[PDB]
């Protein structure tokens, strides 16, 4: 919901957010970094390219508070690239989390250990060239520091073990994933994911006849639209 | 003003600031962060080229101690990009200063304002994962981090609200800078933008005969420059 | 040698890491974040491509507990930016240790304190920030910063000092580098450099014909390798 947050991840280069800063209001700014829309390609580690900018600036041309959603990309699925962004991670993702429902929440949860763990070896060398002067008194916070990273440290590997576990029944359960991926990243087939998970079918019937049926693209983006996996005005198609 | 603050800005990679390290002295390579070009690139977001690291480089040789000066691009208006960044959104903010001299002041010091306020709460997420530990020498931060961030924010809903009063006028005093810029990002045109405001309109005629007049590309390289919105060296043109 | 810092110095982009994270086991992956390759990429600042991620993920498949060193990169010489980046900065780096192997680690201890000042420097701003509340307490709070700042400052004026020295030297050892590498950027050639230190002549000689002789490049990239100075699997040629 920051400007820094989608810079720091790279979803908008500071020439993109100058001018988006300069067209939008601070209002719709701000309702632009909370958007699903925005927030999806952040997560995904999307970046915006010019004509995801000129669709924003468009769309934000009438005083509508929902101007957010009419936001949405136009994907090729024919595209191993696209296939695996919109499709394939994000379908994975909701799969598993139905396997468990607290692993997203563990991964995420790492992420912010992880992060939480540099901030203390950082603060440590602080304290560390700092102990040159007031030595007794870095003592005292390198000590407090000390304790931290040892039961940070801890917390990781417990969560790292639940995900361990978690990653081998969702290996067990669909076991051709890897191989699935890899032929696609060159016969640029999904066969090779087969066999998969039964949930999945109604997905999956559509996804393999993109370019044969043609209300196989709706059948996709309403699949996924159900189960909260793209936007209302995403829309899908085949080479 | 450290190479830090340009690999953090996306304007120079990784691998370019290494050729530039082994290239530059260390005098040279801080007299190019502080120098007016480089800085302008920066605030405009301009990620340097394989030419811009040229440039640096050769002008870099001379040994004159000014010779940051010699620094500047060269920049084809055709480009709707090119006409962004270099021309409409410089002297968009230069018009805006015109209505009221302290918003470029106010715009900053939101950027500052929300860096602090990002600074405490990476302060505050860092002391929930000690709270657990030191439950006690905690309550003492969280305390300090309220006001802080309640006090940062008060200043933030101020500037805000000085820059969103500002605003309203501005669009008053140009009504069409909206549908200016949506024309030319779909269709490559300034048509939109008229009638723009009168104290515009000597870099407008220019701006508007890039290709037809000789003469009228360096009359907005004039225009600019001597309103410091770009470098003596900046050499503008259009081809399309 | 975690994800973060390949994702802070620009090496891997969030969606890059999104796959591998998905597509490697946490031992694999951590194994990749380590592997000589990688960091090599790392510690010259040689962004992921399409390409690498692809080679990353076949070299995956193997399963073996040393996949990662069958990983290395293609490139063609003939591209001056390839050039340099994967000969003649490694080289100079590596000659210019020859004449006093002090300097690699000056040169990485700057750096640190580098990344070191702008951490207290922001921690000034902040309490400088703070200090609209308490004057009392960020004074001997902006105190400590302020006397690490400057033993951090002069370290710095100490090693710079250092290097300002050894500069010199290097000139007068190697008198054409700078034209050398000046030509190279405007005529694409290397005869600039061309009054080469005689350290360098078998590596020099074959670099220069690596357009005319077959057997040029695999000798440029021995060369290399016998001192560390590429992989065994780095690959190069002239298109």
């Amino acid at each position: 919901a920051s400007s820094s947050l989608y810079r720091e991840s790279g979803i908008i280069s500071a020439r993109q957010l100058a001018l988006l800063q300069r067209m939008l209001p601070r209002l719709r700014l701000e309702q632009l970094f909370r958007c699903e829309w925005l927030q999806q390609r952040l997560a995904r580690g999307l970046a915006l390219g010019r004509e995801e900018v000129r669709q924003i600036l468009l769309c934000a041309a009438q005083d509508d508070d929902g101007w957010c959603a009419e936001l949405g990309d136009r994907v090729n699925l024919a595209v191993p690239q696209s296939m695996i962004d919109w499709v394939l991670l994000p379908v994975y993702g909701w799969w598993e989390s139905l396997l468990d429902q607290a692993i997203p929440g563990w991964r995420l949860s790492l992420v912010e250990l992880e992060t939480q763990s540099r901030q203390l070896r950082i603060k440590s060398e602080f304290w560390s060239r700092v102990a040159e002067l007031e030595p007794e008194q870095a003592r005292e916070e390198l000590a407090r520091v000390a304790k931290c990273q040892a039961r940070t440290q801890e917390q990781v590997a417990e969560l790292a073990g639940k995900l361990e576990t978690a990653s081998a029944l969702a290996k067990s359960a669909w076991p051709n994933w890897q191989r699935g991926m890899a032929t696609l990243l060159a016969s640029g087939g999904l066969a090779g994911f087969e066999p998969i998970p039964e949930v999945l079918e109604c997905l999956w019937q559509p996804l393999c006849r993109l370019d044969d049926d043609v209300g196989a693209a709706d059948a996709v983006q309403a699949w996924l639209h159900e189960r909260n996996l793209c936007q209302a005005q995403d829309h899908f198609y085949w080479q």
